[PDB]
């Protein structure tokens, strides 16, 4: 009996692997931090997407595609609103993503397909977010990114160069990340010749859970609690001392430290000095670091990427409830990645169980 | 590496248990052949779903329960009709089922919930078929049962004595059967502490596929070409002889004849007489079930559930397209009950891959 399938090895992929012991995350043959840092969102998806970097050409055709299915139907538009007001930005995403299931969506899934719905995605979260909030909406525009309009839907400003080129490193780094609860869910889903659709509606179901792609609300206030550098080591230094444990730090699969913590902190030196929400996480990681490693000597514990991820958001005034959406919109690239390659090679995930009651007789 | 996870026994329960070798399927402790046969798909689910039959007036109650929630709410009723004509009743049930997440969906699911799902699932269904085919909308009735109310909000009448005792007996061992590609699909989606509709709207996503409850369309015509019972050997006889198979016979779990199959061919002897389209069944599968003796001796082919679950539908003229929801509607209890079960004592379902691709160097 393997409870919960841990270290068992159901699939075989060449989209992405993690290597807990040396402290690497690769993507198709390339490394994330480099993704994260040098690219642009578009061209880690086409990536994840395809299996190597897009041509000079290859790419601007692919932006075009994108960007044109943004619009959102006319009747989604529509539903969104239809949606009563108790449905989480999630329980909504859930839902009008399905909406989306039409007879175009068949077993084998195609790009036009996992296309349309890595780009409308954004669409929706934001529509949906204005909408509650009883701002007017905002239409995409083939004018800006992908991680610029997701922004502008969202807000109706152009954000910081900082503000930006952060928040792109980061849904880059939230977009793969091997096999995790929601990617295989839709793998399993689409296991029965099923679409595409019906599989990232599971997935994303999946997501809405909170042990998967949660807000690091506890990071958050962590930095909510000392606007300023000064006040650093004094709040860490209080909690550290009756062993309390510092938020950001430590994990469970990453013995050396996390690269996506990493190409985080990285990208942020880069554009240090434009974003005071941001350069005090710098300090405070820088800070609490070396407080590790005094209090708690030897322990290799490192930052690890959810507190950056809690960081970029506090930055851009994106509150917690906007936490996993923004990431679905990401990890969305991961998943059909992941369908596209489910479908490829087939399975039939069929596993078993123990049954404990007790049997009748035959008599 | 285990492709498709055949073998792996991730999961414990007390739910249901299917043994190919000895020909038997049980229920919480009973028979499903007893339950198909003798019981009330009711009483049915609340076993299933409880894990006892129901006493006299506990019973009353819980029909009570269900009966009430039945009624598609007000703004259901009219997504329904929002959602274009080009959606499969599946993409729909769906797409609507997942409408119905709100913020009363929280992790730890709950009887009040499985049972709405359960009650209002065929309303979903039914009311969109008519929707569809131009028919006016058929509201549910506190009135009749609850298979029997799935008919009538379907067409209008009320079923042969014969046609119901027969469909109903079928919907039961639709109910549950152990670990399936669905029922796998809700339980990982909840590991992760994600909500019942969520589940429900994974698994019903899983179900679309064809390779999963699809209809039986290859056996519905061979029982269409042949109305009367005279031609019965003569069409078997004749694909027989260079080798074609006959569709509803022969299964890859059973090694002894399916119970399910069993189960049902009996309720049909029981109300044999009333019923054109299932008399003629019956005679088909013993006329059938001896050319093989005949033709293929030795091996120990058994007609297949599938066959049966084409005659029953081919009885009460539900063509091919309501046959998956049908079945969903049903296998709903088996989810719930998964469901309800998988949160009692969670896991975190994360398996693990094998990375194909070429890695980069450190460098
Ligand atoms: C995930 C976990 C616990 C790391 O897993 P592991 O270190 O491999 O397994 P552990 O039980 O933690 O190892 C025990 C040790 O961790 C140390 N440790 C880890 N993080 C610590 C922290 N923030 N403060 C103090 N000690 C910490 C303990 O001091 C202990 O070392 P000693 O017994 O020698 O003193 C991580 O340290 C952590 O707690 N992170 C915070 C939760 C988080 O990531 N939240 C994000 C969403 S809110
Ligand atoms: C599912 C399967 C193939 C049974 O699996 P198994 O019998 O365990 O594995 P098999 O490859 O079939 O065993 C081979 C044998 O099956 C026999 N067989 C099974 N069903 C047969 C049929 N309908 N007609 C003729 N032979 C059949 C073959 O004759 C062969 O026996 P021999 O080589 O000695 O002649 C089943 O027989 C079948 O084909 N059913 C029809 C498909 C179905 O169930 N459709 C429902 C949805 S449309």
């Amino acid at each position: 009996v393997h409870y919960g399938l841990k270290g068992i090895t159901c699939v075989e992929t060449s989209i992405s692997h993690i290597d807990g012991e040396k402290g690497r995350l690769i993507y198709r043959g390339h490394h994330a931090k480099d993704i994260a840092l040098n690219h642009s969102f578009e061209e880690a998806a086409y990536l994840i997407l395809f299996g190597k970097l897009p041509s000079t050409e290859e790419l601007q055709v692919f932006k075009d595609k994108l960007a044109a299915e943004r619009n959102l139907p006319e009747h989604i538009e529509r539903l969104i609103q239809s949606l009563p007001n108790n449905m989480d930005d999630m329980s909504v995403l859930r839902t009008v993503v399905s909406a989306l299931g039409e007879n175009t969506y068949t077993f084998h899934p195609k790009t036009e397909e996992a296309i349309r719905l890595i780009a409308i995605t954004p669409s929706i979260i934001a529509y949906r977010k204005r909408w509650t909030r009883g701002e007017q909406a905002i239409a995409p525009s083939s004018q800006y990114g992908h991680v610029e309009n997701y922004y502008y839907m969202l807000t109706g400003e152009q954000p910081s160069e900082a503000k930006k080129k952060a928040l792109e490193t980061y849904m880059i780094l939230a977009t793969e990340h091997g096999m995790n609860a929601s990617t295989f869910s839709a793998r399993v889903t689409l296991s029965t010749e099923s679409d595409l659709v019906s599989a990232v509606t599971a997935a994303l179901g999946t997501m809405k859970g909170p042990l998967h792609g949660g807000a690091p609300s506890a990071v958050t206030k962590m930095l909510e609690d000392i606007g300023e550098k000064e006040h650093a080591e004094a709040y860490l230094k209080e909690k550290l001392e009756k062993g309390e444990r510092l938020m950001g730090f430590g994990h469970r699969v990453y013995k050396t430290k996390d690269p996506r913590a990493e190409a985080l902190r990285q990208k942020a030196e880069e554009v240090a000095g434009n974003d005071r929400d941001l350069d005090l996480a710098l300090h405070v990681e820088a800070e609490a670091i070396r407080l590790l490693e005094i209090y708690k000597p030897g322990r290799k514990l490192y930052t690890n990427v959810e507190f950056y991820a809690a960081a970029v958001m506090r930055a851009i005034d994106f509150d917690d409830e906007l936490f996993t959406p923004t990431f679905s919109a990401s990890r969305m690239v991961g998943w059909c990645a992941h369908v596209l390659e489910q479908a490829e090679n087939n399975m039939i995930f069929r596993p078993s169980a123990q049954y404990t009651g007790a049997i009748p007789e035959e008599v």
